[PDB]
């Protein structure tokens, strides 16, 4: 019922192995389990189909408590409920019923082989072919994907690229990660978000049935240039990424507390007497506390922003996205900002000891850094400038 | 029906004098009449005493409104706010009955010359003789008043000078503004908050009657010690400091964007064609506006929760007070910084000609750089410090 | 002999009347005065015309000395230094020979109503009739001068705005101040910098004699598209600013360190006893050092780098001038960052009685805040990047 | 002949088994055998014993030309530096002969077990005994040595701890690291500086001869109570650590540099269309070349003035001293914030291809992170505002 006490239950099952698994790298495959039986990859899925029906304030909360225990596994969960939300935005009442259903019933991971946020479409590598029935064939590699490795689901996304009337058109497709020829690799390395499988995946003649396809051809880009509902799509991602980087930004700062309460020594040239009475190590707790105070109160306003945006359905307004959006990218700028500072600030609090790899303090940073470079910051704090100056909203895409 | 549109009328008024007001100094006489017949006076004396009946947050919400159009009169008009309660919070119910009532029905201003923030209590200047009717007479000079001068209500402390039983005690008293040997001084001169009011009050042998006298002698130092209701005074009065920056940083971002828009030039040896979109210049609003997103953020959670422990009455326990006070003390910190980095920064925007003195453009900077040396944010930030890393509460006084 | 010496005696003399003078607002005449008959204004003139024969370094660091004690004395003086190298940087031999002569038998003043640092050329204000003498006209109102009024010197610049072949050129001349048709006003008024005398002056039918024409017509635009020796106007001027905001922001720190001392109270509710023993203040003063410190050292380099420059005369290659360049762009940043944060941060340790205008402790911000808007900061930086990350120099203008 | 050459000569190398050498971590033999076949290892041995003679500037910037291809080889390289000079510090003319004469001829590589920074002497690990012919036998196990592993000659410090009129004394000694009983362990871990061998080094019953203990018992401590010459132990050691953070810095954003220049894509969700030509990458790499601009240049500074310190030989006064360590106290804090803030920042223009460890982009945020620990920046910026306020000189002592 309460979620959150079930995300707590895990995250305190995981912090006896959370060095060892920032360490080691590959697949969290025990942790992907726990995560599956607990019942919580059907959080967001409405109460009806199965699934707990949850607020996106409440599936928020969830991935911070989740992503404090291990970034890793924030990031993997939290994008993962990203994806199902796609098929109410784009597809049909039949197949939101239908996988809905599936993904409650099974427990599946849900993993995503989707946009390529930084290349023309024309220049995807996984091109879709036209098929006699009205289907498509996949063919190429995908080199960015987000949990498709581990997956039972996989959405993905192919363009057209050959001679036909929808040459260049956009195929979002939701299908069996365990298809004859999908094949996500086991490549993924990263200085952090070590264990996210976010490898390459190749498809070869993956067939695509018609009723596997969500919505029209280039459905998504035809929802951006009108701000429909599929225009969501980056607010949510936006807004869940940035609730990762808090989530790691209190574990970093937790971490660090019970190191300085337990382990810490005194700067006795300074004449301190505890760790914990230095004057300018509790200056430091403040500046940490109050950054992230400021940071996690922008996050929960943006959250119930969404909730109020998304229950508008097919009512929502270009002015409705535009201003969420707006609100998004300054939590996103806000979270990135205060989790980097403090996952490297907390190391003058920590002292030369807390470098052993032992405490593996270094994987908050490594892991913040990592993901913070999925899309630029500069251009989240530019579009909310853009906005506070002109009044312009971001134009919609994968990121904005 | 609704203050805030009735402090947003009183903005719009206010607006074509805010740069002379400024430059004149002395006191806002006319507008502090303007306050006085609006009814805002009593947003937060209960209805059943003839008051709005006003919460926390909806209290606060004008006095940032205010505090926009003018940052001294968003301090004069907020800080008097924050006497009255003196009354519930340590006065009687008869008291109560009375002096609310007379306060909603004859639109009274109250000011206050009470504690001395960063002095011994047996070197406070009004020190108080008792009178044996029960009542005080009050001999010294506050040096610094806020409000006094022009009110109807003062709010004065003095400090039991004798050798009785009483010595060193904090006496409260409610007493009218005109009282014989009572005397606002004219002197204020600060290079901000010009128009607070906040000059020295003389007492010559003053009669307190005792009736007027609130709670026994000592009362808010014996509340200070406990934790209880008494103890509310420095996270209501700070919240408010802290939406009174807030406020004037919003005065300042507006100031700017209008300039912005409207006046300023292309930098041409770079070959920028418009001002408003200069890469730099989208950057800056940008990173105003996160910077207070977070921090209003933050004071929003802070007002509600004062709400809730303000509703509770004498049950409040100290860990209710001491988890307000961390809370008010991170949003007085974010406040501050977000307020001197706005008014301070904006000018990078508005550029040369806007250092002209027909703009004003400086008095947001010098209002909130005088204000917020009221009390020292670095102890604000180690209080919160101390919390993060110790779980120990601020030791209650009149600044925390 | 000295002349940090002088310039100290001066500063004495001055500090005195500091206060006042930046509450007044005009012209400094007893100030001009006072530096006239020290004979500090040929201090850039070489000894064999009677000047004396300074080198770069030593002149900023009397510009520094002077600055510390009133900033707009100081860029009264350092603007006033720049102007006479343009003799030698475009002028003739028989000009600089004559020109040098005078300045340092008359201790002349110089002014400037030269360039308009942000407007394409046939909109300057001033424009240059030719007359068939050989000589020009002068016509307009040059809106923002520096030092004009109160000059005997005036470095004027103008533009040829009819049809004829050497349309739009600037026309670049050393006149009397005291020409009939020149008009300096006393129309300047700015948050600070409140005695630059930086006003408008008014050109009606002013000769310029064919002889008093620096070089030929367009020269100066000409020596910035080759990076000659007149492409030095730049780093020259933006060398000496950064200098100036180097000495206020020692200015407001020397100020704020004597009011520490002496009259600053120990927050006693920290339980602090001696204010100069709070640790916090203790940080603050170790930090507003050591931005000074870096800044100071870069603005020291880039003195010698000048004068290395300046030695090879017109043996300058673009890439000594670029080179040049980008270092002191790199100060002015500096400078500037480090000027405007300790003027504002200095209030955090001197507290709310220093907020009294008998102190004026806000003139140090205000006057670094409006010079700093002369040209956007945010372009230095840029021109430091384009250079770090392509190797590319700034183009050669008026400001870069 | 020219050593910042040689050492530019041998960086070209590192830098290219630089990731593979971080990722490995364990000891850099071959690159060691690198430097002594360089012959640097004696660059500051005087030129009449073999030497080269190297002035401090000169040792420096050899020191930061290697700290940029390596901080590991920096710090190994740098820390090594530091122990000879300790022979005329507080050793005989004798010594002086003997010892840099075998450093020289020998090309030995010198290590040390020297002071425990943050004990009370008599909790030190590595005890002195003292025996009947004036020398001592030594046993413990200093838990963090620097270079011990792999060197030749070896600077130990020792506490007189039993019975013995000695009581409290550290000796220090130069012992061969072959000496028996000298135990250098290969257990140093660590998320940066992975290739410096400072872990522990075990001495059993290790016999120190009356001529290889430097100085008097108690030298040291005494030498800094009377700010004699063995207190230059501090400023040179941590002026050499804030360069190798620099160098670190500089090699950061060398990297950065280069990939941004051959790898990144331009965002085309903003318009962009090279990588090279991004206005926010652009000012991101000025506000890096900026912030290293203040900070090596006042380090060039406190070298010069380490240099005349250095050459008054026991004529240096406390105040000279004091001085030294205050300009040096600042470079650390300089040294240590651009270097943190460059290494990480870099990350936000190389984008999210670049976190691939082939690349290890992280090693130079890990270096910085790490050593930068040593001693609390805190405390060396508390030092430079003690000075500043109040005039105070830092204790002398093993890192002020």
């Amino acid at each position: 019922n309460d979620p959150v006490a079930v995300a707590r239950g895990l995250a305190e099952k995981w912090r006896a192995t959370a060095v060892e698994r920032d360490r080691a790298g590959g697949s969290a495959t025990a942790e992907r389990e726990d995560l599956r039986a607990s019942g919580l990859l059907s959080l967001l899925v409405p109460r009806e189909y199965g699934g707990w029906g949850a607020d996106w304030p409440t599936a928020i909360e969830v991935v911070r408590e989740i992503a404090a225990a291990d970034g890793s596994l924030g990031h993997l969960f939290g994008y993962h409920l990203t994806n199902a939300p796609m098929i109410e935005l784009i597809g049909s009442q039949e197949q939101e019923e239908h996988l809905y259903t599936q993904i409650a019933q099974n427990n599946w991971w849900t993993g995503n082989a989707s946009s390529e946020n930084n290349s023309h479409v024309l220049d995807w590598k996984v091109r879709a072919t036209p098929t006699e029935d009205g289907g498509y064939v996949l063919n190429g590699t995908k080199h960015f994907c987000s949990g498709a490795k581990g997956s039972d689901l996989l959405f993905v996304f192919g363009v057209v690229q050959d001679d036909s009337p929808q040459q260049g058109a956009i195929i979002a497709a939701a299908i069996p990660t365990s298809r004859a020829g999908v094949t996500p690799n086991d490549d993924w390395a990263a200085i952090g978000m070590r264990q996210t499988d976010s490898g390459s995946t190749d498809f070869h003649n993956v067939k695509v049935e018609p009723d596997e396809v969500l919505g029209a051809p280039n459905a998504f880009v035809l929802a951006f240039i009108q701000s429909e509902r599929g225009s969501l799509f980056a607010p949510i991602a936006q807004l869940i990424f940035a609730n990762v980087y808090l989530g790691i930004a209190h574990g970093a700062l937790d971490a660090a507390r019970e190191y300085t309460r337990t382990q810490a020594r005194p700067w006795t040239p300074a004449g301190i007497q505890q760790a914990t009475e230095d004057p300018y190590t509790i200056r430091s707790y403040g500046e940490f506390t109050i950054a992230l105070q400021g940071a996690d109160a922008a996050a929960r306003e943006a959250a119930h922003l969404l909730q109020t945006v998304w229950d508008k359905g097919d009512a929502l307004t270009p002015e409705d996205r535009g201003e969420l959006m707006v609100k998004v990218s300054g939590v996103k700028a806000l979270a990135t900002n205060a989790a980097l500072n403090i996952s490297s600030g907390v190391f003058e609090v920590i002292g030369a000891r807390g470098t052993h790899p032992r405490y593996g303090f270094d994987r908050f940073w490594r892991n913040v850094r990592t993901h913070s470079l999925h899309d630029p910051v500069s251009y989240k704090i530019a579009d909310v400038g853009k906005h506070t100056l002109n009044g312009q909203y971001p134009i919609p895409g994968f990121t904005s």
